């Protein structure tokens, strides 16, 4: 069995119970709210500064969305 | 004699005479004036996480006194 597999998901869990939780989705969507400021009054053509983060937050809320409904469960709660 | 490392040296020198350094510093300089400026009155958060391309400006400062200092011939030459 891949008992070293085990140790690197059970820290990943621990990771992500200890931490990322307490906040949830707070922080990561602030990024957009501030780099709204160089969008606007920055330059015209910003796309390369923000061209991952738009869709890196949908893909995660649809990888997500497993662990807030009656699906995959909670780091915290396989931990 | 290892004619891999001959092809990985071939297509690294294809890439950086396609690219070169005169059109790589001056754009990373611009990104730092603009982000400094935007950053003038506070709100650091959009760069602590960018202090990243910020060291990594120095990074490519570095490396780069060798191809000057040490006489090396330009890629496009040694291609």
């Amino acid at each position: 069995g891949r008992f070293d597999h085990f140790v690197e998901w059970y820290i990943y869990l621990h990771k992500r119970t200890v931490s990322d939780i307490s906040s949830s989705i707070k922080e990561l969507e602030q990024q957009v709210n501030d780099l709204q400021r160089t969008v606007d009054g920055g330059m015209v053509s910003v796309k390369s500064l923000l061209e991952q983060m738009k869709f890196k937050l949908s893909e995660a809320i649809e990888r997500n969305d497993a662990a807030v409904s009656s699906r995959v469960l909670t780091e915290s709660v396989q931990k």
